[PDB]
């Protein structure tokens, strides 16, 4: 476990999902509203998944060898199987704020799917310029979500209750933000161009995971948005 | 195929989920009540997935080695295909019965999912000691099932029909004393301590499994609870 | 890439695809009414995974080979996770325009779920005569579908407005003449009797995905169907 340099970061970031999944099922625990629910579900499975995934790599089975460049690269393939589920997840948080239509939330989970899927089939193909066709076709993906999250959110949202509509636009503002990150990551990292070694890579992704999941739901679980009103 | 003595329960089983499909197929062709379909939906599909996985293992697709221990030991590995699916359905027409809310729904086809991806990776890790955190992982998530199962959907039963209640009380005691079995079955079998022989695994699996969901599927499908109240 | 002879299928296919897919994505645009953006989401994203996974075969990457007859049998996998996705979807489409109950469409989709999966676990098989039995269950997965859409869904669609019932009807016609194409390339193709060679059957896969895929969709997406009766 020792002998790979990142085991640190994975370690910690194992440690951090784990205890998020803990809060957060605690703090659930005195919830009956059915929306509430919904949302404690959604946020709570999230970093539950991330949990299994980091401890996965921490352990060494998330981890698999390619060959590009002439080189045997370790590609850390557990993160889209994390992400492939808990990243719609994220959005339907979102989209359950804002009580967006079916059409909406099926658009934002089917190019999630492609932004994962294409993204893992980036990280494991052999042929070093085919990489970046599927990163960008991931991106274009990406772009798309951000696009709806801004374009057709935003403006339903001020539809809605104060309360909805701030935490919301919160919500929106960090998972636009943090999520823009992962693509330059994976460009510059190991998966990419090499340029950032794969310990400072995997410090990056911990960072930013336990902030889009962790962080993400310390501000949606402490909302009033996810309750129904009531009297 | 009869090269491994653990064929005929393979063989057996795959019989037992045919007819089984088959006779719930065609007890569901004379339903035309909206919820009633739900439910013979949901139940004909469990045996009818078991049987393609349980042909896929007699035929020996389903099948890989597993180094570890020292030796390579044979892994049914589409057992965790079947109950991917199988479960969570398994657990909808439980969920359904009660009317359970939508968050409480996702709390438990996520747990179950987390369930089995765990104890996919803990059957397929070459680590022979992570094999069994894994298991405590998987476990830990079978108990939040079964806790949701007793106290949070059997004071959900009570405030609804009768028959909805009573039919839900034997299919969550059927399910929570057989579900339980498989950890229990994995630990001591092939996946994990190795004290019981592969054939006799099998042969207990076997039993669990057409009983999880043959016997559950009769028990459920000849109950006047999937019906909705009508004149 | 040109090494194979059929790069020149999957390229053209990539590219109408890609072109189907800008096509509905530009089109929907101007959509506000929630059940036409159903439409437009499932219909847009159906040629979008398509394009991903053409684009992977075309460079490789969704190509295994599989041994049986002694030789080294060229298997294009990536065409059933890309049909795991597009046939459910396809059928959503379908089952939606003629408000199907929830208990068809998840007969439906898991039948459809069954299709795919034993068409995929065919195509891997080993065994040179068992890839037959996979075909058989496969197909008799697809037969149920046939079934369902015809003696379930059409008398469903005369008791709906009559641009549903004509679309639908259309749509189905359609739909079971082009997929029941698809288990008999497959018998008569590389996966199967190999009478057909790997260059022919790839234009013949061509030619049915356009169709069901981006032809299906030119006739939907131009409806007054998919939109609910407004003044
Ligand atoms: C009802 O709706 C609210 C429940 O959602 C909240 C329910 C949760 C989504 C349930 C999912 C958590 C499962 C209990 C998973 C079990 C193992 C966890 C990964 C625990 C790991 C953390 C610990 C080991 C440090
Ligand atoms: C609505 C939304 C959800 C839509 C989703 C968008 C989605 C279509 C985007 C593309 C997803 C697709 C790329 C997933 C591919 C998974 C694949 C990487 C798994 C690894 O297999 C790749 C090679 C080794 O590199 O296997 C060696 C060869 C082996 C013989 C492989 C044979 C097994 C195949 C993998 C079977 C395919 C099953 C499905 C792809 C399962 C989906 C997995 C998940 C990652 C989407
Ligand atoms: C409408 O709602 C009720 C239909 O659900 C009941 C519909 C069923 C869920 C449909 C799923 C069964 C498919 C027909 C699967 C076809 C192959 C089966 C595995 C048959 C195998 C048994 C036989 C070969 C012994
Ligand atoms: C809401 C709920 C549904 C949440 C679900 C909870 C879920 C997160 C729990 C964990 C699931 C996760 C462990 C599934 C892992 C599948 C994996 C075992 C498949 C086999 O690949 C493992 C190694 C060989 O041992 O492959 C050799 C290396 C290869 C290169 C592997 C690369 C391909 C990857 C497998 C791609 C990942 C795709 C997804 C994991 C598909 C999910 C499969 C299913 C089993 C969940
Ligand atoms: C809102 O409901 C309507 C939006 O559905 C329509 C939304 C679409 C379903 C969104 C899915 C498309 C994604 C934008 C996928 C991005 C990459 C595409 C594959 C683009 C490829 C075509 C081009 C490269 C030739
Ligand atoms: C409601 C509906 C959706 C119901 C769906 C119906 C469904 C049950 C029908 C059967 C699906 C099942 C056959 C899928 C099998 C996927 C399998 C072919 C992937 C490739 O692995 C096969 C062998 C190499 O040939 O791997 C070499 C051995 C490796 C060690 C394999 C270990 C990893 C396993 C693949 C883990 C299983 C994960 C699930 C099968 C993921 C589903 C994938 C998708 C194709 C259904
Ligand atoms: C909890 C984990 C999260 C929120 C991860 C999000 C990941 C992404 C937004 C990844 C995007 C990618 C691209 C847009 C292309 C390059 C490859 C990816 C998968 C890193
Ligand atoms: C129809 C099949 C059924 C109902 C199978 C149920 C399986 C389980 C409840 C399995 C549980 C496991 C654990 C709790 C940990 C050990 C590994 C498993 C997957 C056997
Ligand atoms: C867009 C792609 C479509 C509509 C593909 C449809 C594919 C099928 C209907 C495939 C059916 C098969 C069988 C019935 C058995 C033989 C194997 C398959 C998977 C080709
Ligand atoms: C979106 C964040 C991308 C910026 C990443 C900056 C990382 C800087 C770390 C130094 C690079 C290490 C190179 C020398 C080993
Ligand atoms: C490939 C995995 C996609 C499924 C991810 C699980 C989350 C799905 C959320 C469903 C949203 C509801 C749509 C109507
Ligand atoms: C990983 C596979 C999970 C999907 C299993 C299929 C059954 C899902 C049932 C969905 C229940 C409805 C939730 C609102
Ligand atoms: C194995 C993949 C199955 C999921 C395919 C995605 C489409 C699912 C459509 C869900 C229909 C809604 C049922 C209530
Ligand atoms: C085009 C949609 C407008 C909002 C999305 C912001 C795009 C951020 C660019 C992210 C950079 C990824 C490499
Ligand atoms: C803690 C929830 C109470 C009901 C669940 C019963 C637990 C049974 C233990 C199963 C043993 C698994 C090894
Ligand atoms: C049995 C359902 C009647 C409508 C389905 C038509 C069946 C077409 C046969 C397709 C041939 C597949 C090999
Ligand atoms: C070895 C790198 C070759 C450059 C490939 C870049 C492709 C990016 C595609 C963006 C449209
Ligand atoms: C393929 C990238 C798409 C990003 C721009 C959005 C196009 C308009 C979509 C309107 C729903
Ligand atoms: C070789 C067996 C070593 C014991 C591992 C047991 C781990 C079980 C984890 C329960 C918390
Ligand atoms: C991680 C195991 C959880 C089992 C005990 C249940 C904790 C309380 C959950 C309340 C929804
Ligand atoms: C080598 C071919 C052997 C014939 C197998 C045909 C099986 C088809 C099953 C249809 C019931
Ligand atoms: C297993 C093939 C099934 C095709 C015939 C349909 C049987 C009746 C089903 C009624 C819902
Ligand atoms: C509750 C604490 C969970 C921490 C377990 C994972 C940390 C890795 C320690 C090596
Ligand atoms: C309808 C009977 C189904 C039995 C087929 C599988 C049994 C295995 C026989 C070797
Ligand atoms: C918009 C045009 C998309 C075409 C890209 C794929 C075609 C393959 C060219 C070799
Ligand atoms: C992106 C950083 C999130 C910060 C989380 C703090 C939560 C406090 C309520
Ligand atoms: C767990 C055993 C189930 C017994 C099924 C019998 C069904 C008869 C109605
Ligand atoms: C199966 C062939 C479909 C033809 C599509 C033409 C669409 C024109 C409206
Ligand atoms: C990690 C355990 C949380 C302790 C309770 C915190 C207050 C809800
Ligand atoms: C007005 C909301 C600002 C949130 C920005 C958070 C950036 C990490
Ligand atoms: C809308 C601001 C996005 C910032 C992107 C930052 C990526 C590191
Ligand atoms: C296995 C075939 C079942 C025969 C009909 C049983 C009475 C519905
Ligand atoms: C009162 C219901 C008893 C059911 C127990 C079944 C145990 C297998
Ligand atoms: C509630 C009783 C559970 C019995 C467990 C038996 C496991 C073999
Ligand atoms: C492929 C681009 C489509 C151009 C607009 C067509 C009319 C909606
Ligand atoms: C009356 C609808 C006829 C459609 C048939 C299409 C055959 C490809
Ligand atoms: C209902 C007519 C089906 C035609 C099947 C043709 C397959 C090539
Ligand atoms: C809570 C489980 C953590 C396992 C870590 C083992 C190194």
């Amino acid at each position: 476990i020792t002998g790979r340099p990142e085991w640190i970061w994975l370690a910690l970031g194992t440690a951090l999902m784990g205890l998020g999944t803990l809060y957060f099922l605690v703090k659930g625990m005195g919830v009956s509203d059915p929306d509430a629910k919904k949302f404690y579900a959604i946020t709570t499975l999230v970093p539950a998944i991330a949990f299994t995934m980091y401890l996965s790599m921490l352990l060494g089975y998330g981890l698999t060898m390619v060959p590009f460049g002439g080189e045997q690269n370790p590609i850390y393939w557990a993160r889209y199987a994390d992400w492939l589920f808990t990243t719609p997840l994220l959005l339907l948080d979102l989209a359950l704020l804002v009580d967006a239509d079916q059409g909406t939330i099926l658009a934002l989970v089917g190019a999630d799917g492609i932004m994962i899927g294409t993204g893992l089939v980036g990280a494991l193909t052999k042929v070093y310029s085919y990489r970046f066709v599927w990163w960008a076709i991931s991106t274009a993906a990406m772009l798309y979500i951000l696009y709806v999250l801004f374009f057709g959110f935003t403006s339903k949202a001020e539809s809605m209750r104060p309360e909805v509509a701030s935490t919301f636009k919160v919500l929106r503002n960090v998972t636009v933000v943090l999520w823009s990150a992962y693509p330059v990551v994976w460009l510059i990292g190991s998966e990419g161009a090499g340029i950032v070694p794969l310990n400072i890579e995997t410090l990056l992704f911990m960072v930013l995971d336990v902030s889009a999941k962790v962080g993400f739901g310390l501000i949606l679980l402490r909302s009033r948005a996810i309750f129904g009103e009531a009297e």
